[PDB]
């Protein structure tokens, strides 16, 4: 379905001037995860609240969960729901600081249970060679591509360094899902210039969009600086 990148269209690390551990920290160990809960309020009419307790670190006792729309928010409000998403702090504020916040990754729980968990195997491409491959698992029926592409960087931070405190070694990156007939991408770089806004680059998760888990499959695509 979505059509590839162009030429020049995905973002170029040398072209950030930032620092690229503001990108890194959101696919780091730490996220927002909640099983079979509901949302016990709601700030604007496109979002949720959730008192998810952060039983890690202690930094926030609810989250902020915001949709692209207020249909999804009057779709989740009263279901009782899975959460899981790359959350983030600076500026997070809200009427309902201990807050945090993040962009869809709602799944109504009920039904959507597996048994067993599944895997799904990434296939990474450098300068358009597939030299690793691996796999992300799930135990969801309907998975958020939020959640997926979490799972996906998350390992290629650890294993390939894909974001550093200062560089990535990568010039490119775009994770790419694919479910049979529906393929969809985004750019895993920074805009250009020398800031980093996680809040505005997290938004893209907005639209809550899942995959199946059974017939999804994942491409990274990456390019080095050579």
């Amino acid at each position: 379905s979505q059509p590839d990148p162009k030429p020049d269209e995905l973002h170029k690390s040398s072209k950030f001037t930032g620092l690229m551990e503001y990108m890194k920290v959101l696919y780091d160990d730490n996220h927002v995860s909640a099983i079979n809960v509901k949302s016990i309020d709601q700030f604007l009419y496109f979002d949720l609240i959730y008192s998810i307790k952060d039983t890690k670190l202690g930094n926030y006792d609810n989250v902020r969960v915001e949709f692209k729309n207020k249909d999804l928010a009057d779709k989740y409000k009263d279901k009782y729901v899975d959460v899981f998403g790359a959350n983030y702090y600076y500026q997070c504020y809200f009427s309902s600081k201990r807050k945090t916040c993040m962009y869809g990754g709602v799944t109504e729980h009920n039904g959507n249970q597996l048994d067993k968990y599944r895997s799904i195997t990434v296939r990474v491409f450098e300068d358009g060679k597939n030299l690793l491959s691996f796999d992300v698992q799930t135990n969801k029926k309907k998975v958020t591509a939020q959640e997926l592409d979490y799972l996906t960087r998350h390992y290629l931070v650890k294993n390939k360094k894909l974001y550093e405190f200062n560089n990535s070694p990568y010039e490119t990156g775009y994770i790419k899902f694919i479910e049979n007939e529906n393929s969809f991408w985004y750019d895993m770089m920074p805009a250009p210039g020398d800031k980093f806004d996680q809040s505005k680059y997290l938004m893209m998760y907005n639209d809550n969009k899942m995959v199946d888990s059974k017939d999804v499959k994942i491409e990274v695509y990456l390019t080095t600086k050579k």
